[PDB]
């Protein structure tokens, strides 16, 4: 079996793809890595061989966060029953709460609009408030409450989360994962994940309060209550993943996976609306013709707003916030584009190469909403639209994220006209790579309509 050819990062991989093709390999430290580029490669790996590519590479430092065999959360959980039980529970719970989450999102959108209006037309960076609105949607899903935009514990929670994102990058974490033995030195153990650990600690305090107000004689109001109820039925069952050590991990996974993604996406959205005011006006025209100017947007509006739906999809395509997705690990030998992938290889899915594929999209490096329209103005979704990846491990947040993007974006453009402040440089459309790819900082003016 022949192996893939091969010898900041997103540009580098797209460079190597040019040189060695769509499936190439690397040795990143002591990890054999295979990178997949383009729709064909990614689907072959994640769908056709989806059974064998749905594992995660082990992360030894998660011991520090209370992880264990039946306590792996969902995002990093190894392929196996502790992942599948929590995967199915979150997917189902999200779905059940639809029957609601939309009500929580819609209320949050009105809170956000009111917070935007308080800037009375003066320039401001939108990011802070977008984070808060998006964080309160997760708060609503997980604990059945929101927090005020100036609640002290709410702000510390978001602060801890931002600092915890940074801890995903570093020399220290790379060494400790390589040799988990170094974790016996307390000086090192206490430093690796101090912000993520502090987040969980702050979270415990919220979960303890929620556990006091839970009414178990009523149907669960939110996901923590659904979990607690499952935890009751599972007392006496050492096989269950429904336990107090997993609860805090699963809820931390939903916050930390769901905040920065949806928020960054919305930040790209507003930036592209001030760089392309003509798209903005067309969206505001479609809003006026379908929704009007008083009534709050509802999810039922989306099927009648093909242009707004195109724009929101193009924001995700152009924004391309998670260029390299989330790593997978193979649990069996597989074949991709002919090449042999050994068991235990880390797979990197180059989602950027799918979203920006020049063979598929008309002008992939332009902001071009017609990427999702046909000449008639019908919304069409190409198969290369994979901002959430594919297969068994594809973003379980996707239905909620879709709801948030549509209800936050259209609520905002319903009530405000957005522009570049009249004395500043046209902000760049080029992102800042980090954990996520986010817009380079900008301010905007939001004036009522
Ligand atoms: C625009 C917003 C979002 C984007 C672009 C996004 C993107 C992604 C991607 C690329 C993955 C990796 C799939 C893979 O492993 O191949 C992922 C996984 C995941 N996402 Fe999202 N995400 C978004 C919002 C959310 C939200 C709102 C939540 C929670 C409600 C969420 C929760 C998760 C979880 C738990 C996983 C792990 C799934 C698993 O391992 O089974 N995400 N997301
Ligand atoms: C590729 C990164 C993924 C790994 N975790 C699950 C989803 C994302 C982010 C998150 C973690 O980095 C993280 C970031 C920020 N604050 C956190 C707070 C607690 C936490 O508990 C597991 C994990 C956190
Ligand atoms: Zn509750
Ligand atoms: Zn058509």
């Amino acid at each position: 079996g022949k192996l893939p050819p091969g010898p900041n990062t997103p540009y580098c991989f797209d460079q190597l793809r040019r040189r060695f093709g769509d499936v190439f390999s690397l040795q990143l430290a002591w990890t054999p890595v295979v990178v997949l580029n383009g729709l064909a490669a990614v689907r072959e790996a994640l769908v056709t061989h989806g059974e064998d590519t749905a594992d995660r590479p082990p992360v030894p430092i998660t011991q520090i966060l209370g992880f264990g065999p039946r306590s792996q959360g969902v995002f990093l959980a190894r392929y196996g029953p502790a992942w599948r039980e929590q995967r199915r529970f979150s997917v189902s719970t999200l779905r059940n709460l639809g029957l609601s989450l939309e009500q929580w999102v819609t209320e949050e959108a009105a809170c956000l609009c009111a917070a935007f209006a308080n800037h009375s037309g003066r320039p401001f960076r939108p990011n802070g408030l977008l984070d808060k609105a998006v964080s309160n949607v997760i708060a609503s899903l997980t604990c059945g409450r929101r927090f005020e935009y100036d609640d002290p514990r709410f702000l510390r929670l978001l602060d801890l989360a931002q600092e915890g994102l940074k801890e995903e990058s570093g020399f220290l974490r790379e060494v400790l994962n390589a040799v988990p033995v170094l974790l016996h030195i307390p000086a090192l153990a206490g430093k690796v994940l101090r912000f993520q650990k502090a987040f969980l600690t702050q979270l415990d305090e919220l979960l303890t309060e929620h556990r006091m107000t839970w009414d178990p004689a009523q149907p669960p109001r939110d996901l923590t209550e659904a979990f607690l109820a499952e935890m009751e039925k599972a007392k006496g069952n050492p096989e269950s993943s429904f336990n107090d050590e997993n609860l805090r991990i699963v809820v931390a996974d939903l916050f930390s996976a769901g905040m920065v993604t949806t928020s960054t996406t919305l930040a790209w959205g507003l930036l592209l609306m001030i760089l392309h005011p003509d798209v903005q006006r067309r969206v505001q025209q479609e809003i006026d013709d379908v929704i009007g100017q008083v009534r709050r947007p509802e999810m039922g509006d989306q099927a009648h707003m093909p242009y707004t739906t195109a724009v929101i999809h193009e924001v995700q395509r152009f924004g391309d916030i998670v260029p390299l997705g989330v790593t997978h690990m193979t649990s069996r030998d597989i074949e991709v584009q002919g090449f042999r992938i050994p068991k235990g290889t880390t797979l990197i899915t180059n989602l950027s190469s799918v979203l920006k594929d020049e063979a598929v999209w008309e002008k992939p490096f332009r902001f071009h909403p017609e990427h999702f329209l046909d000449a008639q103005g019908h919304f069409v979704k190409p198969e290369a639209f994979l901002p959430f990846s594919a297969g068994r491990r594809a973003c379980l947040g996707e239905p909620l994220a879709r709801m948030e993007l549509f209800l936050f974006f259209t609520s905002l453009l319903q009530h405000f006209s957005f522009s570049v402040p009249t004395g500043q440089p046209r902000p760049s459309h080029h992102g800042v790579f980090a954990f996520l790819v986010s817009p380079s900082p900008y301010e905007l003016c939001a004036v009522p309509r």
